[PDB]
């Protein structure tokens, strides 16, 4: 809680000694903290970096523009401050998310499936560096599945077998100054798929809960039990202070239903600052077709992950053309 603990990973995961020895401490550092620090490389830094200038030079763009990065196929595109609610209540930063790119050409874009389109990008210069910096996550998400399975002493594949052409997100963020009466940047949640990988600007804002002893933690795959908004106003919190030259790790829902809770998806929350927080939070998923699994049950419950982020994303945007174009054609019964 004062101090998170900060990690090297290696090139390539193979299975080697030290790689199980890695994979142990960063579980370990998961159900201790909730959270675990990763350093970068200069490549690994380099690429957020750009990452963050392009947000920075997207927000300064006119509303009129950045509200016409809208798509009716695909969440991918703009989010302006104010539109998501988390728990019913409105979140404020805006934003860019950046799901999966494929042309109105891609088969599954033909056959109408859910989510899936075109990302209604500003620029190329912008969309160049969105997918180097999401490229780069994705080898650093399949080195920390690979570390994890080792650590659970499980084949060292088993979860980068879910995440082939992986549902990868992310979410490109600009959190707004703070009024003397409002400070509420994202309400408390977890995240829906294996793992967060997020980094933020020297500002701060960001907040996690730890695993809690004898604290039950909702399903948020279930019906009834979102995690949206719980513990919100009681401790521990942590925050995440900004410290240069890493990435912050922690898991999401999928990992924690298929390790029966011995991860828990960590829930986090954002306060507004004196001044605007920028912060990308990129989220390493199986693929949008794939079916999670319990580990640890020799049972028959699964998560149709496609159907988990649907449902999620149209709880985040009820409004958006986005969630009346499945609602209007039906892709969700459909799925
Ligand atoms: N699309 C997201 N990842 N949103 C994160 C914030 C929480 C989200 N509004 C929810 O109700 O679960
Ligand atoms: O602001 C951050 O660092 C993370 C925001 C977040 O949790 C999210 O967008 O899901
Ligand atoms: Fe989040």
């Amino acid at each position: 809680m004062t101090n998170l603990q900060t990690f090297e990973l290696p090139t390539e995961v193979t299975g080697c000694a030290a790689d199980i020895s890695l994979g142990r401490a960063l579980i370990q550092a998961w159900q201790k903290d909730g959270i675990f620090q990763i350093k970068t490389d200069s490549e690994q830094d380099r690429k957020t970096q750009e990452a963050m200038a392009a947000s920075k030079q997207f927000c300064k763009e006119p509303l009129t523009f950045k509200s016409s990065c809208v798509s009716d196929l695909t969440y991918s595109g703009y989010v302006a401050s104010g539109e998501e609610v988390t728990a019913g209540k409105p979140d404020f930063p805006e934003i860019f998310t950046v799901c999966k790119d494929l042309s109105v050409g891609d088969q599954r874009v033909k056959a109408g499936w859910p989510c899936h389109g075109p990302v209604p990008w500003p620029n190329n210069t912008y969309q160049k560096s969105m997918k180097t910096f999401m490229e780069e996550l994705g080898l650093a998400g399949e080195r920390l599945l690979k570390l994890t399975a080792l650590g659970f002493e499980l084949p060292i594949n088993t979860f980068t077998d879910l995440t082939r052409d992986g549902w990868h997100h992310m979410r490109v963020l600009r959190f707004p100054p703070q009024t003397s009466t409002l400070s509420r940047g994202i309400g408390a949640h977890t995240e829906y798929g294996l793992l967060v990988i997020a980094a933020q600007d020297d500002v701060g804002g960001l907040y996690i809960r730890p695993p809690v002893e004898g604290e039950k933690r909702n399903r948020n795959w279930l019906p009834g039990e979102s995690s949206a908004g719980m513990f919100e106003h009681d401790e521990p919190w942590t925050f995440v202070t900004p410290t240069p030259g890493v990435w912050t790790v922690f898991p999401g829902d999928i990992l924690q239903f298929m390790t029966g809770g011995q991860l828990l998806s960590t829930p986090h929350k954002v306060k507004l600052n004196t001044r605007e927080r920028f912060a990308c939070a990129y989220f390493h998923e199986p693929n949008f077709e794939a079916s999670a699994y319990p580990l640890f049950e020799p049972a028959n419950e699964r998560i149709h992950y496609g159907e988990h982020f649907t449902n999620m994303f149209m709880r985040c945007y009820p409004d958006r053309i986005t969630t009346q174009r499945i609602n209007k054609e039906n892709r969700l019964a459909h799925l």
